């Protein structure tokens, strides 16, 4: 099946200049340790890992704390391609982008596994 079938909008996201406080809050709302980051035009920038914010002032920015700029798949990829990205990094949410690198959603690791349960029994 295709990635587009499994995309969700229900995932943790902040803008690149969000404060540490804001990022931590988003991750708490999703009970998770990853936040996907976009820039002001909606392009994908990378992800913030919770562990990287431990010793930061809450008022400071996440701008310099982004990681994994290469961790994404495209809308029109096969869900089998997402397997290769999750093998590289087992993050709970895999960013999904269009051809101009605009963030279009995410594939949750959970939903990816559900795809594999279907593609098999």
């Amino acid at each position: 099946m295709k990635v587009k079938k499994w995309v969700t909008q229900d995932f943790p996201m902040v803008e690149e200049s969000a404060t540490v406080r804001e990022c931590l809050h988003r991750m708490r709302q999703y009970q998770t340790n990853e936040c996907i980051v976009k820039d002001r035009e909606g392009h994908f920038r990378g992800v913030v890992n919770k562990e990287d914010l431990l010793d930061l002032d809450l008022d400071s920015s996440v701008f310099n704390k982004v990681s994994l700029p290469d961790f994404f798949v495209h809308e029109e990829d096969n869900i089998t391609h997402a397997l290769l990205l999750f093998l590289e990094h087992q993050e709970p949410y895999l960013p999904v982008v269009d051809e101009e690198m605009r963030l279009k959603g995410a594939v949750s690791l959970h939903d990816f596994l559900e795809a594999l349960i279907e593609a098999l029994a």
